[PDB]
């Protein structure tokens, strides 16, 4: 069922999940997308420490169970997040230190895992235990001050609480191999394995942005941890800008590492993101698929069996043999595009950007002046509107992000001068394109 | 002066105004920008028919006077918007017809203009009286059904009501000279001038978007009406996507016409816009100046001593004599830019886009990883964030939109390999750039 992220991921034995927020489950648009696209669920906040143990010794699973029930009800496995962490600790825990904190950490793990015993596929036992100062050492928190062995203790406690769950160490900024933090985490997991400390996986949050950009060496990082005898998972994926290339690259990295169990993006729609300003997810506020959604789906499905048009190129219609053409090489905003004999001309060289735009002349964009059938497809100053974003379907169709409509050669026309419009996708030859 | 739009416009005897919303006058972030940048004000809603005459014969000028007083007290003239219009009429007027409506229209004009007699620079006496059906004729409204001469009567009444006020006919989609609507309005004004009908100006709302895009012939339209002996004014300008080039083009069109009194943009910040989703104004919601802002200011100040960049070229540091270079022509996100001997290489060719990006390799963007002094300037996948948008000042500095900080050669370095960072603008030579 290569039409959804989860089903496509399953074609390689992997899963594709998202972070679910219980307060959004009543939003039909939200749940429709969530239930359809993912087969793995992580509670975005409902299973955290402050949410599960409001007061010392007083557990509360109402919020967590809403997420859990929704997941199982809709056929999804669940990643528990998270048992031990320095952040978002309830007030009573923040006031703790030393052995009292250590026992509280232990009691919390037992309580929460006990409640979900045998129902959780993966547990992020310890979250973000390493520093960002740049040296790759432990993060100084009340937990770390109880003793360096707190992490090991948390894992030994978790294994005993629920031996059916895969135990993961989860963290961010550990994707680039050259980072000290990545290496500090590697050394710890290696040590655990060497000493029989029970740890089954390492979760790479994968929160990519210009401050901590994705880097191709991520594949070696995954390979390096996998070699230690642990599974690896991309746990909180989101990319600032939602670059199609970066999203596909990360997906391909996981598909290249047999031990990479799957990918979870941190949210459903950009508006649901903890960093919405970065529009880093696969669906926009409207609930529509972004250019990145298609890049990911295509990567999961193996991608095109030929070299993608790097540095721009022509877009030739299959049912007409003619290329996408801007009339008379005009640069006037509002000029509807047409079909025309292909040739070496700037007014026929289109470049698909990572943001999903189809640019010509360098700063002009394939633009749709509306969202319904017949809408004129023209060129307009590039600005990033969804009516300027396109998805390149593997079936050769090019769909408008905002409209969900396909580029369509009017009346099935095939001769030069044939104009281009938007139209309900029909899988027709006049809606199919082969690039060059 | 020339550091603000209003002052810059004043140098040529023109004005740069905005639409003021009375509800936001209590917002210091709003007023700080408004009082500083504009010298002309149009009440966004407080002077309309329904807002000034809630019931026939009962006038209410409280809200209108609030905006008017704020304008005058802060050094701004005022454009009255609007006296006769088919839209937003109070309920009672919407039910009138024939002679009774005609009389109500006249009484309204007399009541409002009498109240502001001698205090309004320009009055939009009649608003949007032409159809968008492509016929170039009058739109069918209760006002039109009272007789084709209603517009003429509205103007004659106005002149008598307040002879010191410049009387304008205001409409939208009358910018592209080839459009039938434009011709329709042109013929009318021409007729009025030949018959002595008291009309002094024509206001072009100038709402541009991919549906009704800006066209260079807008200057022809402006020149054509000016030739009729009437002044012209851009009254409600906003450009979908806030293209720098288009904003500058519209500005130059007005400067090219001796009769163009000035330019008013329909709002202060994008978040105050009736079309916020199109981010069509000059200021971001956070109050920061956008790429277009500087493009408009530069145009008002006479542009540059030399022809602007036609997309694609080097950026040479003034103090170093070296160019902005991406090390080893790397395309890796996170790569910090440096200074390096200038030469013909794609890793030194930057294209400034209308959106304010500085692109290299076609799809990589000059990126600021943060907003504080010392922030690293690098290349990152283009996505449109404000940390990827820049303003090209006429003084040679390049300012980050989001940060408000200048491109800066670290330590005033001049040698190859000197890194680029963000830093408080100092007018230093290591912060000024030019063309090779
Ligand atoms: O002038 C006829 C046609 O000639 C072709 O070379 C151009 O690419 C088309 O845009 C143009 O319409
Ligand atoms: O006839 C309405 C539309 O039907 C679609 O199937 C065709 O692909 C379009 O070109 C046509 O305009
Ligand atoms: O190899 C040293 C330098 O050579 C120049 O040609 C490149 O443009 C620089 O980016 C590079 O750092
Ligand atoms: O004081 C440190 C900073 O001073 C500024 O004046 C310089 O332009 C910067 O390059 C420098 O890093």
């Amino acid at each position: 069922a290569e039409s959804t992220l989860g089903a496509a991921a399953a074609q390689s034995g992997r899963y594709f999940g998202t972070a679910i927020a219980s307060g959004k489950l009543g939003d039909s648009a939200y749940t429709t997308i969530a239930s359809r696209e993912f087969n793995m669920v992580t509670a975005e906040n409902e299973m955290k420490i402050d949410a599960t143990e409001p007061q010392r010794g007083q557990f509360n699973f109402s919020a967590g169970d809403r997420v859990y029930n929704w997941a199982v009800q809709n056929g999804k496995q669940v990643r528990g997040h998270t048992l031990a962490w320095h952040s978002q600790q309830p007030g009573w825990m923040q006031s703790l230190s030393g052995s009292t904190l250590r026992q509280a950490m232990i009691d919390h793990i037992n309580g929460v895992m006990g409640h979900y015993k045998g129902k959780i596929a993966q547990w992020d036992v310890v979250n973000e235990a390493f520093s960002d100062d740049g040296s790759g050492g432990r993060r100084d928190s009340n937990l770390q001050r109880t003793g360096n062995d707190w992490i090991e203790v948390a894992f030994r406690t978790a294994r005993a609480a629920d031996p059916a769950a895969k135990l993961c160490y989860n963290d961010y900024n550990i994707e680039n191999w050259t980072w000290a933090k990545t290496q500090g985490v590697y050394n710890m997991v290696r040590d655990f394995k060497q000493r029989g400390v029970p740890i089954d996986c390492v979760g790479f949050q994968s929160h990519f942005n210009s401050g901590s950009p994705y880097n191709s060496n991520f594949r070696t990082t995954l390979q390096n941890f996998a070699a230690l005898g642990v599974d690896v998972a991309i746990t909180e994926l989101d990319i600032q800008g939602a670059s199609s290339s970066t999203y596909a690259a990360v997906t391909n990295d996981c598909l290249a590492v047999s031990r990479c169990l799957g990918i979870t993006v941190w949210g459903v729609r950009d508006t649901d993101s903890w960093r919405s300003g970065d529009t880093p997810l696969l669906f926009n506020g409207d609930g529509s698929k972004k250019a990145a959604y298609t890049a990911v789906l295509n990567a999961l499905n193996g991608g095109s069996s030929t070299p993608p048009p790097s540095g721009g190129g022509q877009i030739k219609g299959v049912g007409s043999g003619r290329c996408l053409d801007v009339p008379n090489a005009s640069t006037t905003d509002g000029t509807q595009v047409q079909l025309y004999d292909c040739h070496s001309a700037t007014n026929q060289q289109w470049t698909y950007t990572d943001a999903g735009e189809l640019r010509v002349y360098g700063d002009k964009c394939l633009d749709a002046a509306g969202t319904g059938n017949g809408t004129k497809v023209q060129i307009y100053s590039c600005w990033g509107g969804d009516n300027q974003k396109w998805r390149l379907n593997s079936d050769g169709s090019i769909v408008g992000v905002q409209s969900g409509l396909c580029l369509d050669a009017v009346g099935g026309g095939t001769a030069n001068g044939t104009l281009i419009q938007l139209y309900s996708c029909s899988n027709g030859s006049n809606q199919r394109w082969t690039r060059t």
